[PDB]
């Protein structure tokens, strides 16, 4: 179960830092559309991250960088946290705006079922992608540092199956918002 | 044993990524005391990992950040890897200047202990962190992006039992590399 530690060093190293900051920091870009007040992050399920967010859908389209945060953390001066805000498309209207990424350690599970000596079977990428999701999940709701800063999507792609909307996807969870 | 999934975490989402890029980040701060070719990582046994080195040690002083290294991961634009220079004191001379912080998942695993849903016993933090240093170790040895780039320092202090400097110990394996 290595996605237990994952999910908690993505909390503790991660969201507990910048969701406590998070608002300050997108009600100064409004005033300096409008972006949302939480933080939409993508858990794909198959384990693929892409670094383009415009790659795995035209209709999400990178707008701006939030305002920086900074600490210094384990000897590292001035430790930059950034964010992206993307607008999201649909029939060529814009449909929303809002800080918008992919879960980073899901890139490193999938990546960790590559190499050899990590010990780690790529069959079971899945299996540890559902943990991760759940162990996020259970943290969060208990996380005194979310308090309605903080969205998690997760979903199953038909895989080729079927076509898939990631647009649309984030969409309905920023609907429902409203 | 959550130790090993953020080793190669550590090697997958940061080391690998960064060390192919250090000697020439590091190259160029020289031209624009010489600072030496190697990430030097602190890696406490006890996984004290303080924010500010100069609290850990005063012969460890800040000196400037390397270049910034921008690259885009999961959906944010331009994520920013920095690393602070450090020059190290010893009777009030300057002995050595070199890359240098504490490896943060120690610090994160220190933080896991504390926690009560995350299940993880404050007694193993010990072993977790010998374990995390062992599969770091394992990895690096194999990793092609680490070809003379990187130097792990391990190393148990008294806690309380006798006075340690971590000065001394860093000055240790960079006189070596001398
Ligand atoms: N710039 C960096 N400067 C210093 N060190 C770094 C940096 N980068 C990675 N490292 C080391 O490599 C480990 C990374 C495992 P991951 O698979 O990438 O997942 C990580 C990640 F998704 C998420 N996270 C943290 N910061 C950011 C950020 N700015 N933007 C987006 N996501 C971030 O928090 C997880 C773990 O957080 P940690 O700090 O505790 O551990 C890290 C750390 F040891």
């Amino acid at each position: 179960n290595v996605a237990h530690g994952l999910a908690w060093s993505y909390y503790i190293g991660y969201l507990r830092l910048i969701l406590p900051e998070l608002q300050a920091r997108i009600r100064t870009y409004n005033q300096h559309g409008a972006v949302s007040q939480r933080l939409y992050i993508l858990l794909p399920l198959d384990c693929g991250v892409p670094d383009n967010l415009s790659m795995a859908d035209p209709n999400i389209r990178f707008l701006d960088k939030l305002p920086q945060q900074t600490g210094d953390r384990a000897g590292i001066k001035d430790r930059v946290y950034s964010n992206s805000i993307y607008e999201l498309l649909e029939n060529g209207q814009r449909a929303g705006t809002c800080v918008l990424e992919y879960a980073t350690p899901l890139q490193t599970l999938f990546a960790m079922s590559q190499y050899s000596q990590a010990g780690f079977s790529r069959e079971d990428r899945l299996e540890q992608a559902k943990l991760f999701c759940r162990t996020l999940e259970d943290i969060l709701a208990d996380a005194p540092e979310s308090q309605n800063n903080c969205r998690l999507i997760a979903y199953q792609e038909p895989a080729d199956d079927s076509s898939f909307s990631l647009s649309q996807e984030v969409l309905r969870h920023l609907r429902q918002e409203e």
